[PDB]
């Protein structure tokens, strides 16, 4: 045998106990861990289809939509974004992008790759879009689709959504919203707000393991995806196939790809947990936990990166890196000494911020206090330039 | 609020006990279940990178490769196939496909979608490709890439691989092989056999949960993917990003997408298990379990769909549907009365076969006895036209 058994693999798997207070992934509550330890069932079994049906109802609840074209993407949040774009956008389609952070930037990248005519509305980290800014782009660029990040987890910004769907429809444009970091943590009403494509991820406020994502499409979006004269560049993400297998159309469920059965157990449990809590209660929990964190951070002498409180994302808080410190020193101090994960910035916000997440079961006073004391220590014991 | 908490979600999760003896997914051994119940760690933590590095070594062992561009794809077997094609193939590229079952048909579909000029070598289910046939395709079509299914789990066929790599390389063609169903169950030597892109999946003989897949690229494949004139149509599957995050290039890892941490625990344990068993021992187990199954099926009067034993895929056996029965009756009887899943056909083998999987820890004479007993009962209780 060219390759002999790797000796590292003959040792038991061991993992450290880490408090994940970054922008994701989040820690798992006991019920979600327990679901992930269950035995397999047939991936096209009646029982699996029931679990899928229940997850669909759970997505319809947390998104606040009655869209029948609602399902799980078998991939991370990026995969759901790519699924939205590859199905909705044909080569040459005008695509307007709220490029105010890494997520808009990734939407630009995907749009470019799949041949769309991409028109970024570029903003610096911390920026957000007004209706007038969006209408100017809608008027100048005549897009079939607008992408807006709801929770800009790379900058800590909460993008208002009211009226954007209506405005987009007046220009015959579809509204696609990224709610990966916002879902569960802040108000979101898919149908009410006129959103045509809404997606989120498993590992943020829902506290499920990463690797699955949630997506829903309005009838307007469905029409565009089913009317195109080219096939999408992806088979794995082809919505006609996925809609069928997820029981959204008029035909028997056909084999497309094997869904991640065990991850669906855990995703289903994560949707049950928030259905038990109640959406509005969850919003309150995150709203109150973030207010408390904001106070404790400012009492340390730290400056919140988003200056307008109304624009602050409860689930991911950006903090200006204090003068004289290497943000990497602070972040490593906190994990190295306290087994607490926080993060620096990402894309445009790199070097400029620290990012602290309050996600689902982790959005608690106790965790605010732990991260507050960790930063207090890091500020006292990290090197500060002379 | 428009939508109230779903009543069904307020009930507790409850799963039936099923013995999964179809072509996959397979049942999970204790260590893999235990790993699935663990707590999260940072998706970009040093400890996560260690686990990933160990997984990479494990893939290099089960594939028998030293290729540094070896990693996990964050999606099912299909996703690994798509990752291979969207990175290797550029619009206009000639793509020669072994369409002898569903998996070649799927490769055709992906290739068409991404603008390749696709050349299927279409073969009836149960067929396999000779060196002569492929060279005729290489002669005619001058492809940049050949797709061949190793373990054709829709037809039960074990495709010979020796000599195909050397042949493709003479014709400056890359060899892409699907080993989702063969990995761990039958001999496979990526580097020895000159395979340029090799992929498998988590939920076949490895007995990990479905949702991840395994992929490796040779230096020749890397050269193609890294000298494209256009970016791949996929960002999620762009190999330059993926190679970097998986520590395969000479740059520090940068965030691409969040890897499925818990699934990686489980895959790690699945690779540890087969590392503990030994590849050749795994091949032995599957070979002997399949031989036992073939004899028991034949004793029932059932006919094996692949007649040459040398061409039978140990991990997924095709049985010709017995004359006079509705195969759906048999499949239903087996789950309803014996809590065993088997399958009918898929793609070209639809309606023509039953499919019985023998996968990893499930590949046992006990399970052969269980499915044989259940089939015996189905043949005498299912109505016969
Ligand atoms: C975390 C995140 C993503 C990316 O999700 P992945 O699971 O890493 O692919 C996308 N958008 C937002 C707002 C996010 O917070
Ligand atoms: C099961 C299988 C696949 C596809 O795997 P999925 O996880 O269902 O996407 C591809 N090739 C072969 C040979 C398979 O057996």
């Amino acid at each position: 045998l060219l390759v002999t058994p790797p000796k590292a693999l003959l040792k038991p798997l061991s993992i450290p106990n880490q408090l994940l207070l970054g922008p994701g992934p989040s820690n798992l509550p006991p019920r979600i861990m327990a679901a992930g330890g269950l035995q397999m069932i047939g991936s096209m079994s009646k029982d699996m289809y029931q679990i899928m049906d229940e997850i669909k109802e759970g997505i319809q609840y947390v998104f606040q939509t009655r869209n029948p074209l609602t399902l799980v993407i078998s991939g991370s949040g990026h995969c759901a974004l790519e699924a939205a774009l590859v199905n909705v956008l044909e080569p040459g389609d005008s695509f307007l992008v709220g490029a105010n952070g890494i997520w808009g930037q990734r939407a630009v990248d995907i749009g470019e790759r799949i041949g769309a005519r991409v028109h970024p509305m570029t903003k610096d980290p911390g920026g957000h879009y007004t209706l007038q800014e969006v209408e100017e782009g809608l008027a100048q660029h005549k897009p079939v689709l607008l992408f807006l990040t709801h929770g800009e987890s790379s900058t800590g910004v909460l993008q208002p959504l009211d009226g954007f769907g209506e405005l987009c429809h007046r220009y015959k444009c579809l509204l696609l919203v990224d709610s990966v970091a916002s879902l569960g943590g802040t108000p979101l009403y898919m149908d009410r707000q006129g959103i045509d494509i809404l997606y989120s991820g498993s590992q943020k406020a829902l506290n499920a393991p990463p690797g699955t994502s949630l997506i829903s499409f309005s009838d307007k979006a469905k029409k565009k995806m089913y009317s195109r004269k080219t096939k999408p560049f992806s088979f794995y993400l082809d919505i006609k196939w996925l809609a069928n297998f997820w029981g959204c159309d008029d035909q028997p469920r056909m084999y497309h790809h094997t869904i991640p059965v065990i991850s669906l157990y855990s995703l289903r449990e994560s949707l049950a947990l928030i259905a038990e809590q109640g959406l509005e209660n969850s919003w309150r929990q995150h709203r109150e936990a973030a207010a408390y964190l904001h106070g404790r951070l400012q009492a340390l002498g730290l400056q919140l990166f988003v200056k307008d409180p109304a624009l602050r994302l409860p689930t991911v808080t950006t903090v200006a890196v204090p003068a004289g410190y290497d943000w990497r020193d602070i972040v490593s101090y906190v994990i190295d000494h306290f087994d607490i994960e926080i993060m620096g910035g990402l894309g445009p916000s790199t070097g400029k911020v620290l990012r602290i997440g309050l996600l689902g079961c982790n959005a608690t006073r106790e965790n605010v206090d732990r991260v507050t004391e960790a930063l207090r220590a890091a500020l006292q014991h990290c090197p500060k330039k002379k």
